[PDB]
């Protein structure tokens, strides 16, 4: 099966003003499908107001040379640190160019954030049933390494940083005004 992980840990007390901002890099990733080893480098500017949360996606493949843009939209959970959104596919200047499928999902969890870091983990569903997973470390500088918290957080699962793909040495292309325009 595609299981999703289990002792996936939202952070208590994120700082949602602070995470629900900017733009994200991912640094690292790990897909916990052993065969998806595609090279990818993805970008994200979350952003919170009233229990939901609104977020523009960029990814490129780098294997492919194609870039892709997405933005999604779900409820915060209580705890502050973990959301399920539906997602649309839209162009660079954010018009949606496919509508949301109602049977997909995904599961965002913020394990741990500290300075200019985080660990994320992303569950992804086809009505509300598990199709896989990741782990992603991200930071606000994209040639920079995790806070020693996040390898914390990551031991605390018995994960460790060096069976994670790291994204610097991609030949990586961004998409840097979509996501700083967010909501502007
Ligand atoms: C951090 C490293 C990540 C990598 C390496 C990665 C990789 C991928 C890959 C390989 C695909 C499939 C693309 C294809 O079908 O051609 C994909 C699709 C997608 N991912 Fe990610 N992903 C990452 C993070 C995230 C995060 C954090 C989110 C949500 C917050 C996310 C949401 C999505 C969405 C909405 C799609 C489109 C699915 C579809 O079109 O059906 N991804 N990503
Ligand atoms: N194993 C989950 C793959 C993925 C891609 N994008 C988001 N999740």
């Amino acid at each position: 099966p595609g299981e999703c992980s289990v002792n996936v840990i939202p952070k208590k007390n994120l700082d949602k003003a602070k995470f629900f901002s900017g733009t994200w890099y991912e640094t690292h990733y790990l897909d916990m499908d052993p065969q998806a080893t595609e090279k990818f480098c993805f970008s994200f500017a979350p952003r919170e107001s009233g229990g939901t949360v609104k977020e523009a996606l960029y990814h490129f493949n780098v294997d492919s040379k194609v870039s892709f843009y997405n933005t999604g939209t779900g409820p915060l959970e209580s705890n502050g640190a973990k959301y399920t959104a539906k997602f649309n596919t839209v162009d660079k200047k954010g018009k949606e160019i496919k509508p949301a499928d109602e049977k997909y999902s995904y599961t965002v969890t913020v394990i741990e954030a500290a300075k200019q870091s985080a660990l994320i983990h992303i569950c992804l569903q086809e009505d509300g049933k598990d199709i896989g997973d990741l782990y992603s470390v991200l930071n606000r500088n994209k040639n920079a390494l995790p806070n020693k918290k996040i390898k914390k957080a990551l031991n605390k699962v018995s994960l460790v940083l060096t069976k994670f793909v790291v994204t610097k040495d991609l030949d990586c292309k961004y998409d840097d005004k979509f996501l700083s325009s967010w909501q502007k």
